[PDB]
RNA sequence: CCUUCGAAGAGUCGCUAAGUGGGUGGUCCAUCUAAAGCUAAUAGUCGAUCCUAAGAGAUGGGGAAGCUCCGUUUCAAAGGCCUGAUUUUAUGCAGGCC
């Protein structure tokens, strides 16, 4: 398995915002709907891994 | 016009208060509302310049209505220097000496 990097690493105040406003946005694209018919999710992980590398 | 409400200056008045309270007058009555405020009518070379001596005298602080006085290191945060891979949740100075 590969060991990726965290998209925010630090609790300085600025990187405690940026912690803030990456978790604002985590309510909107990891989404689980708690049912046994649920989709399984999928998205654009070219981006995520721009972040991530 | 109707209806429902409706505060009031304390080390002050007189050691130290009150809220139909209180202040001042009159031979029970009369009159005001303090302890808050505004308001017109010929020298680098000789000396000084530098250093401190007895002493004087700022700052810190204290007294006095004040012009000013006392006190000279005193219950003053009274200033200089050095080291470091750039300082471990990521590039907002850490440590030491007198």
């Amino acid at each position: 398995p590969f060991k990726l990097n965290r998209e925010v690493s630090g609790f300085g105040s600025l990187n405690r915002l940026r912690k803030i406003k990456q978790r604002e946005a985590e309510s909107r694209t990891r989404q689980f709907s708690n049912a046994a018919t649920a989709p399984v999710i999928e998205v654009d992980i070219d981006s995520l891994l721009a972040k991530l590398n």
